[PDB]
């Protein structure tokens, strides 16, 4: 659909906002249900497009489920191991179905992801792991055909840190009745949340440094779990508060999943005060430039890069923002320039020369997470900002415009 936002800037964000469950924790956790025949219950699952597409895939695979009150009730009656190309083209993370399906049937046919606006994003590490696991892997008809003669212990080291690569490996190993080892894994909170679920199902998982020791099982149980809060949504609203010089209280967020974000926010001039579990955020000092480099967790999230770039576009001084994760992820920089920003891009590094003010205009969303930066900029840009193709934002945030409206943003959605 061609829905879009109309943001009339000039209002400070003030008030409470309830942070939703983590989209990227819910996804792998839902795919984990494929590992058992027993019923599972997953709560605090956000109602956003990626979750809905995942549920559609599970139903296509044979599962019986319901999604009500941010809770997924599923009977994992999987009777197929084919993840079609259409679903993969709609959400490349559907590749997470590979590990579970292989662990359940010893076979899987999953469409190979195509390019993405964020980058080529190949999955060589995923395929490399499964080959190291002893599976026969062949690409035909744009599908990855994986066949496993027999499950055996695995000792694999990732050539680079990959979030879903780590998750796909863990999902499979959880089904192998032997002791396996993964080295150089991702430590993102979502990966840790998936790990708790796999343990609840019966697998043993020990994390030391970036190594994961796994002892799987062929009789995994059903589980009940409440997914962690979404740290990217939380960070986004924090930026919103500082940028608009408002004062917000985030409810249901986790400060322990936001260290790098809070650190940079304070360097820029914002402040974050913890009240019990709540986080009160506001601007303490005038905005100032700061250098930022994205890194795998616990470092600064690439998923928060665009949002901070919007904040820095109106800060005093020149900021350097380098991407070490998705080096191509800068489409938003030029959209911000359309609002009067002064951002330059040279390779994997962007330089932001702060300007006194932004001027509202039409900008296009293209990144389910990074495009939130456009909404943020629209909150302070002079006049009105039109954010096109919010379909992307609907994939990455639950009721974004509604939460902003509740905080005083003069935003509205035009269904088209
Ligand atoms: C973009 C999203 O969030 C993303 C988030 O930005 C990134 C980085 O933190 O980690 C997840 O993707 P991801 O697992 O594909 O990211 P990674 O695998 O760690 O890729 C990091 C870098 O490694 C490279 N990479 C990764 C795997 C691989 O086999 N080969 C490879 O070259 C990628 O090209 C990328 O430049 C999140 N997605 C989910 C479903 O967990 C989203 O919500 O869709």
């Amino acid at each position: 659909y061609r829905d879009y936002f109309v943001i009339r800037g000039g209002k400070p964000l003030t008030g409470k906002v309830k942070i939703s469950g983590a989209k990227n924790a819910a996804l792998p956790i839902m795919f984990a249900t494929i590992l058992t025949e027993e019923p599972c219950t997953i709560t605090n699952v956000p109602d956003l497009l990626d979750v809905r597409n995942t549920l559609l895939l599970l139903r296509e695979l044979g599962a019986e489920l319901e999604f009500l009150n941010n809770t997924v009730f599923i009977n994992p009656s999987i009777n197929s191991f084919i993840t079609n190309q259409e679903i993969i083209r709609r959400m490349r993370a559907s590749v997470l179905s590979l590990g579970p399906l292989l662990g359940r049937f010893g076979r899987a046919v999953v469409g190979l992801p195509g390019g993405c606006s964020i980058g080529a994003r190949p999955i060589d590490q995923h395929l490399k792991f499964f080959k190291e696991a002893g599976a026969d892997v062949e690409v035909r008809e744009g599908y990855v055909y994986v066949n496993l003669k027999e499950k055996r212990r695995v000792h694999f080291k990732f050539d680079l840190v990959t979030v879903t690569g780590t998750e796909n490996a863990l999902l499979y190993l959880a089904s192998v009745p032997e002791e396996s080892i993964l080295e150089n894994i991702a430590l993102e909170p979502e990966v840790m949340d998936l790990i708790e679920v796999l343990k609840k199902m019966g697998a043993h998982v020990k994390v030391e440094g970036r190594s994961a020791y796994v002892k799987g099982s062929e009789n995994l149980k059903g589980f009940t779990h409440s997914v962690i809060p979404d740290r990217i949504e939380a960070g986004t609203f924090m930026v919103g508060a500082v940028l608009t010089d408002g004062e917000i209280l985030l409810e249901n967020a986790r400060i322990n999943h936001l260290r790098a974000v809070v650190e940079k926010l304070k360097l820029i001039g914002g402040e974050v005060v913890e009240e019990n579990g709540n986080l009160r955020v506001f601007r303490k000092e005038s905005l100032r430039a700061c250098d930022i480099e994205t890194q795998v967790y616990p470092g600064f999230p690439t998923d928060m890069q665009a949002q901070f770039m919007a904040l820095l576009s109106v800060a005093k001084g020149k900021s350097r923002i380098k991407e070490n994760i998705f080096e191509h992820r800068f489409h938003h920089a030029q959209e911000l320039n359309r609002l009067g920003a002064n951002i330059t891009v040279r390779g994997n590094t962007a330089y932001v020369e702060g300007v006194e003010r932004l001027y509202g205009s039409e900008v296009y969303s293209t990144d389910l997470r990074a495009s939130a930066s456009l909404v943020l900029a629209g909150l302070v840009a002079q006049g009105e900002t039109v954010v096109r193709d919010v379909y992307h934002l609907d994939r990455g945030y639950e009721k974004l415009e509604e939460k902003l409206k509740k905080l005083g943003a003069d935003i509205e959605r035009v269904s088209e």
